[PDB]
């Protein structure tokens, strides 16, 4: 029967599974039949024979291939896949790799086995896509990733048949790909994939000088570079930035350089290839800042060459787009002084526009009250889902302020009342003392009060609309008591006279505080108690954030946002005035490349 | 007394051996007492887990039928029960992380191996007293 066939082969006892090669012989029956192979997976005898293991040695292994070859099944009975779905596609060459049987290795293959088998089931995912282990779906990239570089000797060099190292996957991964995926920041993982990605790169040369293994990307267009920054692994960034191959035959895709030593100095080269993309699709760079969400990252921008590449751009990209930041605020207020100063102030608003010379300062209303629109909507959209580094955090909430009454002064010559010349001159006085802060200069070292003032700003404008919100809503509360006619126009009373109150003015209208005595203390009684707690939900939020995780973080987003805005400002200038401050230069080694020169200072290396 | 010497001639002898299952006034077997002296310390956290691994496995071999944990107390409180009462460490992390490699007394093991496919390895607890469905009372609920 098959269920005593499936079991001895795990018992792994020959003897008693003799006269089985006469036996299929009489009843024509294929080791690949059917009823010879599991019917939910499709696990056959010689799989079966390798997970199951005598001390990784079953001698029914080469029986199962001697009872195989009479049938005539040598390419079928070693290369039959798994049918399922969650373990599809893994072969025998997938378990015998996997339990490290380089003496059951050297075996399949020899008997026909396919090296370009695809182990492609929802087991081997990653683990967004819902399978617990990655390597590639290749039996090269599994040697890999199994720290083993004794099957990497034996696939690579074969008088049967060799492995191709530049063989993709359904994902468009190559061996290299796999390697970044299983990369951990711990200290055992961050040593043998260094050992491993020297070791393939090299062989890659040795076999095929006209192309190297980095440059063929993914589906995405990633190099195993590019997919180190995504995946946020920091033990395989720092070690193909620091790649020198001693290898002369390997020398020319080498990263690392070393110009000239006069003594104690040195004078090494890193190359920008990739991380300044001038004219190319993306960067290395731009990724580690706009896309990559992992933790990691602050660490990452502390690598060698990027803490000095991001250096390079700040001396010639700081000062020139600061000092226009400066300009364009004084051409704004400028503007809005030639629309105060020359109004004709009759009393009655608005005004003819027909008049050339008043069609001028018509065109000042759509500069000064659109950027106090953008301002406002962009800040709230940002609230929803603080740049020390030019103008410190407590000027953003100050541009708010005068953002917020450029548009009331906007209702209210629209509405007919003529006292918005009193708003309107207000945040004139504003304005040229906002130009207070332009004195400060460039900051470049990062404070704890930075982090600070965005919950600053992010709270009070939180107070702001739960004052007004709760103002509108006790006014509009009290229309509602109106039962008799009341009159619309009361409204306007019963919001003018609850203002009153919180400020102390005590000139009112309506609400009489002498009628009902013994209620209008115990609502404003409560009402200092609920403005006072939310003043100390101000402080608590201080308090509770500069104590513990401050004198980490603060040092972590100032880094952060400090490479964060030099790349906005590289992606503000054309095509055109790219190329005219890109850092690095070109130095003509081998048999010329665009990188950059680092200096060095060393006493103990003779 | 941190001493299986003794525990080795009381369990087997000629004249009159010694039952591991009996109690006290306090209905406490030879288990609650290693978690009564229980100290979170460096060397009493150490010879505390060899007796437990020692006893249990010769409660096993002496008596097939009936673990020494199953015994409770005049609270129904199991050793694992006691170590959240007094709150002791190094004895409560030792029955979490209960495998024994002695097959006889295989099947009282707390920790597990289920498959091993390289670098990820699937161990495998039991929650037969961390959550009580329909029992009594829980360990997480006195943890608490």
């Amino acid at each position: 029967n098959r269920h005593m066939l499936f079991d001895i082969v795990s018992r792994g006892s020959t003897a008693e599974l003799e006269g089985f090669l006469p036996f299929l012989l009489a009843q024509k029956k294929r080791l690949t039949d059917e009823e010879f192979r599991e019917a939910s997976t499709g696990k056959t005898c010689l799989t079966k024979a390798l997970m199951n293991l005598n001390g990784g040695k079953n001698d029914t292994i080469p029986m199962l291939i001697d009872i195989a070859e009479k049938t005539g099944n040598l390419r079928e009975f070693i290369n039959s896949p798994f049918r399922d779905v969650y373990y599809r596609g893994q072969t025998a060459l997938h378990i015998a790799i996997e339990r490290r049987c380089k003496h059951y290795v050297e075996l399949l293959v020899e008997k026909g086995a396919d090296v370009h088998a695809q182990a492609r089931g929802r087991f081997f995912q990653p683990k967004d896509e819902g399978g617990y282990f990655y390597f590639g779906e290749l039996p090269l990239s599994l040697a890999a990733c199994t720290n083993q570089p004794d099957i990497v000797h034996y696939l690579t060099e074969n008088a049967h048949k060799k492995a191709d190292i530049r063989r993709q996957d359904s994902r468009g991964n190559t061996v290299l790909h796999a390697l970044v995926a299983i990369a951990d920041n711990t200290r055992e993982n961050t040593k043998f994939v260094t050992k491993v990605y020297d070791l393939l790169v090299i062989k890659c040369v040795k076999l095929y000088p006209d192309s190297s293994l980095e440059a063929i990307f993914n589906n995405d267009s990633m190099s195993p570079l590019m997919m180190a920054a995504k995946l946020g692994k920091i033990g395989i960034f720092q070690h193909i930035i620091r790649l020198e191959i001693k290898d002369e035959e390997a020398r020319h895709l080498s990263r690392k350089f070393r110009d000239w030593a006069y003594g104690p100095v040195y004078s090494s080269l890193y190359d920008l290839s990739m991380l300044d993309t001038c004219g190319e699709e993306v960067s290395v760079l731009e990724i580690l800042v706009y896309n990559s969400k992992v933790e990691n990252r602050h660490e990452m921008l502390a690598v060698e060459p990027i803490n000095e590449l991001l250096r390079d751009k700040w001396q010639k990209f700081g000062a020139v787009s600061f000092y226009i930041s400066v300009v364009s605020y004084l051409i704004a207020m400028i503007i809005f002084t030639l629309i105060a100063y020359y109004r004709p102030m009759d009393g009655t608003p608005p005004y003819p526009y027909r008049t050339t010379m008043d069609y001028m300062r018509l065109a000042g209303e759509i500069v000064t009250l659109l950027t106090g629109v953008v301002f406002f909507i962009t800040n709230i959209k940002d609230l929803f889902m603080v740049n020390s580094l030019f103008i410190d955090g407590s000027f953003q909430l100050l541009y708010f302020i005068y953002s917020v009454l450029v548009i009331i002064t906007a209702v209210l010559y629209l509405v007919g009342i003529e006292s918005y010349l009193a708003v309107m001159v207000f945040a004139l006085v504003l304005g040229w003392m906002n130009a207070l802060y332009f004195t400060r200069g460039l900051k470049l070292t990062g404070t704890y009060s930075i982090m600070l003032q965005k919950i600053l700003f992010k709270d009070l404008f939180r107070f702001l609309l739960v004052y007004l919100l709760f103002m509108i809503g006790y006014a509009s509360a009290l229309v509602s008591l109106l039962n008799p006619c009341r009159d619309s126009s009361t409204f306007s009373k019963f919001l003018l006279d609850l203002f009153k109150l919180t400020i102390g003015m005590g000139d009112l209208e309506m609400i009489n505080s002498a009628k009902y005595p013994a209620v209008f203390i115990i609502l404003l009684v409560t009402y200092i108690i609920l403005t006072f707690v939310l003043l100390l939900n101000m402080l608590i939020a201080l308090m509770g954030e500069t104590v513990g995780q401050v004198s980490k973080e603060s040092k972590q987003i100032w880094k952060l946002q400090w490479a964060t805005t030099i790349l906005d400002i590289e992606r503000s200038f054309p095509v055109c005035m790219r190329k005219a401050f890109r850092s690095g230069e070109m130095v003509t080694v081998g048999k010329r490349r665009w990188c950059f020169r680092v200096d060095e200072v060393n006493w103990s290396h003779w």
